Order: C-alpha cells, then sequence, then structure tokens
C-alpha cells in the first residue's frame, strides 16, 4: 500500500504519559497490541502498560526492557489485562493478578528484517501498527515539533527508546513514518512524530520493530 495511517481507522488509542518512568516499551508494546485488537475484534481500548512492567521479569521496569520479551509474556500468561483493571501508576510494583482483568491475548509475535525499512513497511500495511526502536538520544529528537525528523547524526547503533509506527507517507516530498510516542500529548505534535522514511534507516528505526501475533 502506498500510504498508511491507522488512526483514521480507528487502531489507535490516546497519546499516553510514561511519568517518572522508563516504561516507554511497555507503553510500545500494549499500543501494537491494541492495533491487534480492534483489527479482532473492533474493540478500541487502552491495555495495561503496568501489568507488563510489573510483570515482565525479563525485563527491568522503569529502567528499560523490550517489546518481544512482552510479547512473550502476554503468550505464556495467556493474556494482558485492560488499563482499567490494572492502572498505571507510573513505578514498579508486585505483579497483581485481576481475576476479571483479561482483555486481550497473544498467541506469539514477529520480527522485522533487521535494518529492513522495505520489510517495515509491508509489515504496516498488512498488521496494523508496529513497535519499533530508535535512538531518541539527540536533542532534536527530544524537542522535535513539527517537519519529517531527520539528524544525520542519530545513531542507528543506538538503540534507547520504544515507539509505535501507526503509519507511513510523504509530506512535502519527504517520505515519513508515523510514530506515536508516550511522552503525553503535549510533547512533539500532539505526541506524535514524523519519521524519516527511506533515509538509510535513520535512527534505526527498522532495527529492531516486531509486532505481536493475534
Ligand atoms: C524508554 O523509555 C526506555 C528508557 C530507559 C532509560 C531510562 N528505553 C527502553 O526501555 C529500551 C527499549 C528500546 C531499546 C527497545 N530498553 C532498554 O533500555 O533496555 C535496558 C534494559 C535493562 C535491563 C534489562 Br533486564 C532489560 C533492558
Amino acid at each position: 500500500p502506498d500510504s498508511v495511517d491507522y488512526r483514521k481507522k480507528g487502531y489507535v488509542t490516546p497519546v499516553k504519559n510514561q511519568g517518572q518512568c522508563g516504561s516507554c516499551w511497555a507503553f510500545s508494546s500494549v499500543g501494537a497490541l491494541e492495533g491487534q485488537l480492534k483489527k479482532k475484534t473492533g474493540k478500541l481500548l487502552n491495555l495495561s502498560p503496568q501489568n507488563l512492567v510489573d510483570c515482565v521479569s525479563e525485563n527491568d521496569g522503569c529502567g528499560g526492557g523490550y517489546m518481544t520479551n512482552a510479547f512473550q509474556y502476554v503468550q505464556k500468561n495467556r493474556g494482558i489485562d485492560s488499563e482499567d483493571a490494572y492502572p498505571y501508576v507510573g513505578q514498579e510494583e508486585s505483579c497483581m493478578y485481576n481475576p476479571t482483568g483479561k482483555a486481550a491475548k497473544c498467541r506469539g509475535y514477529r520480527e522485522i528484517p533487521e535494518g529492513n525499512e522495505k520489510a517495515l513497511k509491508r509489515a504496516v500495511a498488512r498488521v496494523g501498527p508496529v513497535s519499533v526502536a530508535i535512538d531518541a538520544s539527540l536533542t532534536s529528537f527530544q524537542f522535535y515539533s513539527k517537519g519529517v525528523y531527520y539528524d544525520e547524526s542519530c545513531n542507528s547503533d543506538n538503540l534507547n527508546h520504544a515507539v509505535l509506527a501507526v503509519g507511513y507517507g510523504i509530506q512535502k516530498g519527504n517520505k515519513h513514518w508515523i510514530i506515536k510516542n508516550s511522552w503525553g500529548e503535549n510533547w512533539g505534535n500532539k505526541g506524535y512524530i514524523l519519521m524519516a522514511r527511506n533515509k538509510n534507516n535513520a535512527c534505526g528505526i527498522a532495527n529492531l520493530a516486531s509486532f505481536p501475533k493475534m
């Protein structure tokens, strides 16, 4: 497909805010799951980022983590709670079990061929929102406000932030990836940022992408 924007089909929930917690990966993971859930059931709702922060032991909660492990967890645990049944508190707590909390399930996940933007594009068009990792350490990124973001000093080999690709397209001749962050709706462009697509895998956008099976 030439251009995709899952927000137009109602596959994306509102922009969240990590608070005082480095739980970007939990947010990235739920966003993908929320997508497969909308596609599968027709229901659009917030999943529990906290459920993952607290239970994905392979990870390190507020200290950071990886999306794959989160997907592996939801599959092994036979489910993930919703935001309502397992609200976000912004810090790591003991893993809670909500008898009525299950709101989605995961039967695995797939990875995108490392550094392949073309494969990332095909995956977004056919699957839905995809979880991707990038280098967000540049002041240029942290202070992004508008336009298609590109900074040559971005480090493809310095993955330190997890986000969500809800689509892709082109703006003013510049191809981009539609990216949902989790620093609240006041960061970037209403919690969003258009990142350079096909610019030598800028910021390593396609170096660690994955989506959940549902
Ligand atoms: C995003 O908010 C966080 C910021 C963590 C620094 C405060 N970044 C991550 O969680 C990254 C996710 C991308 C690299 C995909 N993961 C990460 O930092 O891994 C660190 C880590 C430490 C210990 C364990 Br156990 C697992 C992972």
